[PDB]
RNA sequence: CGUCAAAGCACUUUGCAAAAGCUAACGUAUCUGUUUCUUGCCUUUUACCAGAAACAGCCGUUUGUAAGGUGUGCUAAUUUGACUGUAUAGUUUUUGUAAUCU
């Protein structure tokens, strides 16, 4: 991460672990590598905050620019 | 080669689907890109250097199947599959040591 960190969250159905940091970008660890496959990318600024859908392979993220 | 069965057959165009299960060339051939690392050259970016991992793309290949095209046929041609496939009265089976009664 380039800048803070500030949102986890390991899924309980995958063996990922996503992050979000205030340097824009949304990253997904694999936990059985220890290392980022995918990027998430629109984001106008900083991102503060990120859950996990219980069911459905999505993700939400909402941060700085008024958008979730 | 033979008998039986069903399928028109040979070449060809296009669509659809699939292609390691028991460690192994779908391709005896061989490019590119992205991400995450470690490097090289480095004044900054692109373009770069060369090794790894995880992913993708492109050039191709094979098979199945569906609908067509061309040339020849249905007054036959070819293909695919299956088959416990052959003679023979002269001792080892199928051209009778039978009848007779008990
Ligand atoms: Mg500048």
């Amino acid at each position: 991460h380039i800048a803070t960190v500030r949102g986890l969250a390991v899924s309980p159905r995958h063996p990922y672990l996503f992050s979000c940091g205030e340097d824009k970008m949304v990253k997904c660890w694999d936990l059985e590598t220890n290392k980022v496959i995918r990027h998430y990318h629109g984001h106008l600024s900083g991102v503060y905050a990120l859950k996990l859908h219980p069911t459905l392979d999505v993700l939400v993220t909402a941060g700085r620019d008024a958008v979730a």
